[PDB]
């Protein structure tokens, strides 16, 4: 008897190849035997085995991260699919394309009490836009054409703005082995069976109309960047803010901060200067142009919804509302370069004037020269490492950047330069969770060495991830910013209330991480100055080498120093400006 | 300038304590500050720590587990919630009360971009069988007490039959800090605002007519018994086999092969002799009453499966339904106690032929004592790891037992005897995720010792679990079957085919988890021989620490080996005959 | 003191208003006060009230139908709000939108047994792309910025492409009752709070080539033009099977077969003609192109079904996936209007050779004339009304076609012809319920006649959807076709089972519907000719009126006159062909 799995799933399987699918990465179970036989035998997809389906999630969300086009994600029936939450969640907010497929039992074994069996329906609720039940194996051509199609239904999904995860439940009956002899991936069509071609979305002239004019209008504009994917997107950002003479907020993700490009427009400083009330109403824009999610930036946020007589305009070509200050005036579901290059030309020939252009590039070139005269020898104070970092990070190769204060010390330290490198981090929802194998992803999806800095606590919560550095062969440098428990507690008002606050947030684990480095084979050093560091420090990715560089920094002295650092170089802007 | 928080989730939390609750298990965060701050400061709930979530969650289905009791579990908004899934998946199937609060924005910051905040609303879906999205905090008298019902009834549906999880979403605005100084636990009652009182399910006489009809008029009856939690229950039960002479199948999670109650009709061999035609013709039984889940045993399954003339009588409290073999004949939603009694109330007194037992326990008897003359010397071979633990477990300690081969090894190897223990296990779903956690909770949960038997990559799955250890002071023994890999699959008809069998089911990970113990400071052993063995084996709960005992096997050769020894100890039985 | 409901839901509606609604479907209840009296307040919308919320689900429907925009839906809270599910789901497949507003109890008295409470939470499932429960009305600044900001979200997302219903549940304390003079629609800025600015998606020139390519090669091309709405689309669509030469099978929804536009190339009778093997067979295109949805044409999906070979390309705009025949080889998700003139654009100058489109012309047309030469006169044969119907269908007036037959009829005896009339159907779920309360929405929406021909078993069900005659004045000329039940299920294979069909499929009524013109105020007639037809069928919008116009029919002997009819037409067709 013909296994109606071989033909079935051989063909689901050969549709996500034909559909560009080039990886999968697979938990390990009997059930969902055939999904990854198939995508194993298969010649055009890559398999990673995972055994940890939390990092398994995470892992292949690093991997689409990188590459912006969808990986297969595959575990067994149970709690295997339910531990893929956390990282589909994120792919949802990081608009991050994942195919996930869980193996689930037949109709006659499900909703019955049978061992590992779960209510796999909508397992995942709206985190993903498309879900299906496939029925169960059948070997006729109309039902081989409705399971490839499925398949690239589900890749064109995953695809589509708003890119997200989707998710195909796949009940199997018993006999689950499938015939490699016999063709499973044979096809009737010459190529893809259906080809899905996905669009751009554009605003015309017309509607664009009052946004045009308010621009035209006003010489005080700012343009706010978050998180950037596209080169053409980032050309055209740059290109208008010259035409408009706005400077650019750019948040780190943004990645406008590191590069050949043009950086005149560029603003790195805000998140430090914008704290302070006067260099506020001094650099009060009167128009907003927003592109991408959110900025890291708080204060960017509170000054927008604290002053909503700003003007805002966001733009946000997969038409989602990503805007907490509720206070936006405008918003432009528009893909970034048509909305740049239509506002370019429709701006009068004149080359507009620099003066308010002059006075952001003041503020934040006065600011950055002050902090240069403020030692950052002092390894166990946190912000130093990023003031010295920024400028070792190897060219082209990525950073990963942990949540909590990693991401905050870089947007507030990382000044912009000309060496080219890309800063990545799940922005999405803002986990500590699973970290380490999203940068182990982005290291298999970029094929270059990639740097991670992350938090202790941070570290400690996806430890597991470093699997993937020996099982997978995947070359990683991992910078342990450790303070002994969750240093950005501290910057709470109730840091003070102090009979609690070290047992329920500052939560030390006394950990000792060489201990992590060991048990997976990773090299370990833990530097007492930067010239060690800087001689520690050498991301690769011509071979295997996990590498653990660990810095010890007080979380409990770290905010005095920090506040006083900053407004001391805030004080000194003012001064100069009176000058 | 109140903040209504202080009263409000001051409320809430007191109510719970008023209800009964005793720990909270909390996860740290910003928005989730005064569930945590009030849950520390409030003088009858105990506060664990835990950083991971995905742990914090099997931990606090551990501990329920223990004390088939809520315990609370806590995270603040985003992704910290989605790690309690499998926690709470796991909840849901082995019916373990838990009560999940997760902190959330308010409404001006939902839905809208805000950092860290995610849809939460019906998070767990229908895992959870109450689900709110508690009011933004007021403090008037009638919001404290829409609060404190809520609390109450949270409490009452994760206790109410099937127990399980329950999920409050709490959506809380700035000022976040509760003000301590302030009662924020006042009342207005004296004691509980609400006391929910549930109560036992009972099918009556008449109803059970047909069936306790058929039981008196069948000789050849056994009785299967999986995972039973009931004192009551389990002499009950036993009464009841007595008076009708069937034997009890017994599944390791009955408990019932290890106790000081009466084992003469007590069978726990079957899973392994069930395995022969010719045996199972001999044994086939008329009738068939099940109490608890489905047992560990796949042979029974089958076998009710494959032969659906057995008529099956499935006794469930709860109503559920729990019988993937789609052929059980009478489903019935009555407390085990109450059936067992009705049953023997209604039976003569014609004192009972026991042949049909006899058969039973001369099967049992002839295949545990030829297997007794087989070596067990071998420390390489998994299954004598079993066959020699059963006599070790501590009386009145606790036995954790992972998923995989080892709660199949505790099924096929151990014997009925009279030292008291209790063996426990994730056996709602199967995960090997999250099983040191459990086991960890477990051990808060009965302040006794616990040992762990765990397979290697179950125990890699949740190493983060170890952390209880060292920050809460939890003692754990781990007994750590390390074959490199998914051993249980090689029992799979589908392991001859080599090319890919290793690369995605043997999936060794190579690693030495003596680094292991010493990131968590616990003391390594690997014994070279069940002398070692014992001299390193000494679980205890008087004192913090770990211990990870190493035995490394071999899956390549195990399963040839495994099955001749049980093969053998069969045929030794039909000759016998 | 003050009531927040003032200006929390007054800011609420007002936003509506700004956001562009006009019309607000109503239905009492205490618990939807403050929404119902501020609608009923502001200026700029319209209430309309309807008693059975089913049927103000449905007139919603026609009135957003017509418009091609949204409008408010709105109901107190309990079992009020399912009665909105019929109309959501259709509205939700025929891609019509509508922003369905719920009143429901606050926190303190849900989920707890109080009066009329139900579960409003997520009531629509994934009917509706956009669901939330609003905070409780309150009077601070940022939360009056919230609500007004979540009017527009709501409006935006029910006009954001798939177009549908969306829902807002609205929790509301007692005192429900809003101060009207207290200035409820007071706004902090001037004009719409933020203003939602949708676009069209596009594929660019280059990822078109493979189509392109195929289309200038393919000669045996054909065009399947289901439901339009855009005059752009309808354009370009018609200057594409021009360009290329290609037949157009036009559904009657597609409203290609009664307007000024160019003709020559529309094919209107395949749905008769196709049911032939050998005509099918000479006729079959290597190349189809679909725009909107699936046809009405039952045999044009089973040709496409079951002759895979057959290259179908599928334009949706929308990004949806409508394709039952698991057989379409491209799915593009762009405007149809971008795709003809790239399309256009890339063909060369050189004629078209025009034989291919007269093959299929000469099929037409020899039917169509052979057709005429058989009476009409019976009065009780239903396919008689329809051919008789086409050319008193007043111009510019509407026709709304009742699910069943009639679009099935219509379909079949609707040819080409120059005046121009728009016909509609619910073509979504194809429900028989709701069809009057459509009908007049529609009416509503247009300000000019229409026309229902509607089923006996249909009207029936509906019969509640006349109040609005009336109560709302709204005037409507209905066609009821009366064959006394199921007239539809006598095409069944097992129409021959007697024994349990007229009891389980035919379901009489016996209902003598002049009750029911009586108890709605309407006038009857009930023509025993086409002459006494035309003289009682005088569509008007200027007055009130509801005119019932009863047609008996014999469902009995209907499908072999009906088959007898076509058959012989299309043997004629043969004949010619030969000649
Ligand atoms: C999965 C998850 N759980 C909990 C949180 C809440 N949270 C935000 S930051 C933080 C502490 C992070 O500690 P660490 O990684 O050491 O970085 P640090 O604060 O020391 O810079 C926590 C627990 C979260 N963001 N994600
Ligand atoms: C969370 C989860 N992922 C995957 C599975 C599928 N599964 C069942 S047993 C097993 C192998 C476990 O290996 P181990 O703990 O070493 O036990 P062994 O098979 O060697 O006895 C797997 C992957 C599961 N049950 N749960
Ligand atoms: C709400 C609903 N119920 C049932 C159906 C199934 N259905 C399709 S046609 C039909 C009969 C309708 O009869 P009628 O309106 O008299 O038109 P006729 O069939 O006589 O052409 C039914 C019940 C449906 N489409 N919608
Ligand atoms: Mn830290
Ligand atoms: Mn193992
Ligand atoms: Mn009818
Ligand atoms: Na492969
Ligand atoms: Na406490
Ligand atoms: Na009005």
């Amino acid at each position: 008897t013909v296994n109606p799995i071989t033909h079935y799933i051989g063909s689901f399987i050969d549709e996500f190849a034909l559909s560009g699918i080039t990886d999968a990465v697979v938990c390990p179970g009997s059930r969902s035997t055939p999904l990854a036989v198939l995508c194993a035998a298969h010649p055009d997809i890559s398999v990673h085995v995972q055994i940890d389906e939390r990092s398994a999630g995470f892992f292949a969300l690093g991997l689409a991260k990188a590459k912006q086009r969808p990986v297969l994600l595959i575990c067994t029936s149970g709690t295997a699919a339910a531990n893929f939450y956390p990282a589909v969640v994120e792919a949802h907010y990081s608009r991050v394309p994942i195919i996930v497929l869980t193996a689930d039992r037949p109709h006659e074994l499900r909703e019955v009490g049978a061992p590992q069996a779960i209510n796999q329906h909508f397992l995942f609720g709206n985190f993903v836009k498309f879900f299906t039940d496939s029925a169960l194996p059948e070997e006729s051509p109309q039902m081989l054409r409705y399971i490839r199609t499925l398949a690239s239904r589900a890749a064109g999904e995953a695809q589509k703005r708003p890119m997200g995860p989707v998710h195909v439940n796949v009940p199997l009956r018993e006999p689950l082995m499938p015939d490699l002899s016999d063709e499973p991936f044979g096809r009737m069509r010459t190529g893809r069976h259906v080809s899905v071609k996905t669009g751009t979305q554009s605003v015309d002239r017309e509607s664009l109309s009052d946004v045009a004019e308010m621009l035209a209008e006003a010489e005080k504009g700012m343009i706010v960047c978050g998180e950037l994917h596209s080169d053409a997107d980032k050309e055209n950002i740059i290109a208008l803010s010259k035409a408009l003479q706005y400077p650019i907020l750019a948040d780190p993700l943004s990645n406008l901060r590191n590069g050949v490009h043009d950086k005149s427009t560029v603003i790195d400083a805000y998140d430090s200067f914008l704290k302070d009330d006067e260099l506020k109403r001094k650099l009060r824009p009167d128009v907003v142009i927003r592109f991408g999610p959110m900025p890291v930036s708080k204060p960017v946020f509170l000054w927008l919804k604290d002053d909503p007589t700003i003007q805002q305009i966001v733009i946000d070509e997969d038409g989602g509302w990503r805007d907490p200050t509720q206070a936006s005036a405008h918003m432009i579901h528009c893909n970034a370069s048509v909305f740049a290059e239509e506002i370019m030309a429709g701006l009068t020939a004149a080359t507009r004037s620099s003066e308010w252009l002059e006075k952001w590039q003041f503020v934040n070139g006065r600011f950055r020269e002050h902090l240069q005269t403020i030692s950052s020898e002092d390894v166990s104070f946190e912000g130093n490492l990023y003031r010295i970092l920024q400028h070792l990070v190897p060219e082209n190769s990525s950073l990963f950047v942990g949540n909590s204060m990693p991401i905050r010390d870089v947007d507030t330290f990382f000044e912009k330069q000309d060496r080219p490198f890309r800063i990545y981090s799940n922005r999405g929802a803002n986990g500590i969770d699973g970290v380490v194998s999203s940068a182990m992803g982005v290291c298999e999806g970029t094929k270059a060495p990639v740097t991670l800095v992350i938090g202790d606590l941070s570290f400690y919560h996806d430890l597991n991830g470093l699997l993937a550095a020996k099982k997978l062969g995947i070359p990683l440098t991992v910078i342990l910013v450790n303070n002994d428990g969750g240093g950005i507690f501290s910057f709470l008002p109730q840091a003070s209330e102090k009979t609690h606050f070290e047992d329920l947030f500052g939560t030390p684990t006394g950990l000792d991480f060489k201990h992590a480095a060991a048990l997976y084979g990773g090299t370990y050093s833990c530097p007492a100055s930067w010239d060690e560091f800087k001689t520690a420090y050498a991301p690769q990715a011509d071979k295997p080498g996990l590498h653990l560089i660990e810095i010890k920094t007080d979380r409990q002295s770290r905010v005095q120093l920090h506040r006083d650092m900053l407004n001391e170089a805030v004080r000194e802007v003012k001064k100069q400006w009176e000058l």
